[PDB]
């Protein structure tokens, strides 16, 4: 894209141009895909992430509702401010299940004071009822939409839903090309007063003076610059992550079970995932509260060969996210299973998505996999 | 300047995060480095990897940018403020009657390096190490510092370094954590990135943060390392033309004997004298204090406004901030002193001698 072009002009320019002239538009190109009224350009998503807990007025010991299965980097937040979390497994979206979020609600001796909602590989989750859910009970919603960049719900874009959204750009890779966390949110004066929390909480003077102290969250004007450049072209790589995946399901479809979106929302598959051997029939086995002990999930046979092959002809696959309710980190937190994220770990796969492959690139990935599961 | 360069190379296809942590270490002398996000993020890591905990006490210089300090509020540990001598930077009495009076032992001491001069280091090491007390060095705005030959950062267990400055918005941005123990620098590699088991799938067994610098931005911190030794040179220089043009009215305290202060940037004290030091010696329980500069301060900063000549005032101390309220603070009166009559000067390296004659002409105007 223009992202050197981009960089160019900022280098060239920053003696001269107004001050972040490029996260500026960064966050004015997300304003106009989301059309979420206020935007911040942030460092990452999990630092989007603290400030809209910070701000939202989350403290030390408060309750914190979140999906299990996830990033930790979704959850870490809660950590930072050393309040409680309390996690959710997930349903047929991938995401978390409005039975068990009821459940999880009625059951808490301590009301929770915000929900991190994740769209799980840019898949959405059931938004009508869980965005009444937290009304009613004066719950603040959060979404990690990290990985949901260019999803819908209903023509509403994911991150526009909750009181504060976060979008993140350049995948987890221990280390990226670029980086970079957007918090959008609907509150003018929460989002400015994050904006002011991003940059060491500075009061207006002539001299340095502080009432409170803040970060170094802020983007710089370098990444902002390619922040655009991506922007620029989201929404045909949406479209093309959407065709790998119909290709994906085309070649692998008579084996693997690709779940499909829900009605009336568009997933930007910006990574494809499927699930051998399985059954709708498998879903919902249990519904059980748990205090979180450490557990390992093996991998179903196919799926382990499978990413062994596969790694042989020098092609990448990984297993799906393991659940949060079976990390050592999290020992002792509440959880509430219906046993759908193991299961999806057990038979799932995440499968190459970049936009730079071909019909062919997929096809050929898709052979080689039929031949190590047979 | 090779930034465009070595960008251009980057999106051809952590190869420079890699470079970057080495040009640290070929140039320092430290045997271990890790690029991040931020200064801030790496005396984050560095305070968590040594330990400190919830109520623990950490020592803290308190004529420094609250950048430095903010991480003891993260970890919601106590901090204990102390002034400064005529380099800036804490005084060292000062710092053995704080840790005298220490209900309990602190935990570590973040030691600013201010404007880039060196602290007294042979005997604030020898005061860390007789306490059992870390010592990690705030060398934000002091790379390409030195003291007795051996550079800033790498006194301490741990020492950071940061490279843009501290514009609201920066152009690039980055932050480098050295220390001395390998086992503990990885610790801190660990927590940078989300505390990731190594392994196929996701495990944890602690809980971590993104504060990794991004390949791009370590492109461009190799391309500022490889000219950083001229830049300082160029520091330097400005500096003394500032002292030959401006040193008639105002005083520009010499750098520690056997030192070498990177003078980032240049600072200097109207109607100073070495008597005025150390005037005001008591501790505090913090409380906002609202300081007036100089009347020759203020008028000066106006009128190099007016001709857009961008000056500033030099850092507020913290025990005057009323996010410290409460907190404690052992004073001499120096660091408020220092913040009333000086003034931090244009500094940039493109700056020619008759460049810095002209603004010392109307900063001599302002100044009758
Ligand atoms: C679902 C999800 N949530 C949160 C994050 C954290 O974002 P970042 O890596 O920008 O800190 C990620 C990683 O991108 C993610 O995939
Ligand atoms: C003296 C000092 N300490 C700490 C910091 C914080 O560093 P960063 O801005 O890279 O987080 C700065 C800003 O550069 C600084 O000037």
């Amino acid at each position: 894209g223009n992202e050197l072009k981009y960089i160019e002009e900022v280098f060239k320019s920053n003696y001269i141009a107004p001050l972040g002239e490029f996260v500026n538009r960064f966050e004015q190109s997300v304003k106009d895909y989301s059309k979420s009224e206020n935007a911040l350009a942030l460092n990452s998503a999990t630092a989007a992430l603290h400030l809209a807990l910070r701000v939202a007025g989350v403290k030390q010991d408060d309750i914190v509702l979140a999906s299990s299965f996830t990033f930790i980097a979704s959850v870490a937040p809660i950590c930072y401010l050393k309040a409680k979390p309390v996690f959710i497994d997930c349903d047929e979206t991938y995401n978390i299940d409005v039975d068990l979020l009821k459940l999880a609600i009625k059951e808490c001796e301590k009301k929770p004071k915000a929900l991190i909602l994740t769209h799980l590989y840019g898949n959405a989750a059931k938004m009508d009822e869980i965005v009444e859910i937290c009304k009613e009970n004066d719950i603040v919603l959060i979404e990690d939409a990290a990985e949901a960049l260019g999803s819908f719900y209903k023509n509403k874009a994911l991150g526009t839903f909750g009181e504060f959204g976060v979008y993140s750009y350049n995948g987890n890779k221990i280390i990226t090309t670029s980086g970079g966390g957007m918090l959008i949110g609907k509150n003018k004066e929460k989002i400015e007063k994050a904006r002011f929390y991003s940059t060491q909480a500075r009061e207006n003077c002539l001299h340095y003076e502080h009432l409170d102290y803040g970060y170094n969250y802020r983007l710089s004007n370098v990444l902002g610059a390619i922040g655009v450049a991506q922007m620029e072209v989201l929404e045909q790589r949406v479209l093309k992550k959407r065709e790998i995946y119909e290709w994906y399901k085309e070649f692998l479809g008579e084996y693997f079970s690709f779940l499909d979106e829900l009605e009336n929302s568009r997933s930007n598959r910006w990574l494809s995932t499927a699930l051998i051997n399985f059954d709708k029939n498998e879903l919902n086995a249990c519904q059980k509260d748990i205090n979180i002990s450490q557990k390992n999930i093996t991998l179903h046979p196919k799926i382990s060969k499978l990413i062994e092959d596969l790694k042989n002809k020098q092609i990448e696959t990984r297993p799906l996210w393991k659940a949060m309710h079976t990390q050592e980190v999290f020992k002792g937190a509440k959880a509430y299973l219906n046993g759908n994220s193991e299961l999806f770990f057990q038979k799932g796969i995440c499968l190459p998505s970049g936009t730079a492959m071909s019909k062919d690139d997929v096809y050929e990935i898709s052979k080689l996999i039929l031949k190590s599961i047979k």
